[PDB]
């Protein structure tokens, strides 16, 4: 009876490159990612990367166990002192190419956008377009 109400995204969403996904073979991907929503359900596993071209420092860790219940709001804050952003520097997040909302939970962001390996991809830049 009902139609199902679509919502628009970008024709570039879900063109994510990560050297993450490069360096370790989907299948060894998304069996780490079965086991560690098993171990930690209440956590979601996230691999956080610089956006191509962007000029920002690089984290030195790349695989974070976040809570479910953590803001993307809150997530910056961390990340921000992770790479010791100064106060006027800029920090932007996407996820499938659109910069996320604030006030979204990291599980509901996982919800929506985990891949197939179990993990949700955070890219950051210092830039507000994906890849500029």
């Amino acid at each position: 009876d009902d139609f199902v109400m679509i919502d628009f995204k970008p024709a570039f969403s879900g063109s994510m490159k990560f050297v993450y996904k490069e360096e370790h073979p989907f299948e060894k991907r998304r069996s780490e990612g079965e086991k560690i929503r098993k171990k930690y359900p209440d956590r979601v596993p996230v691999i956080v990367e610089k956006a191509p071209k962007a000029r920002i420092g690089d984290l030195d860790k790349k695989k974070y166990l976040v809570p479910s219940d953590l803001t993307v709001g809150q997530f910056y804050f961390l990340i921000r002192k992770r790479i010791h952003l100064r106060a006027e520097d800029a920090l932007f997040f996407f996820v499938n190419n659109v910069i996320p909302p604030t006030s979204a939970t990291m599980g509901q962001l996982y919800q929506e956008h985990h891949e197939e390996d179990f993990f949700l991809y955070i890219a950051y830049s210092d830039e507000s377009v994906y890849g500029l």
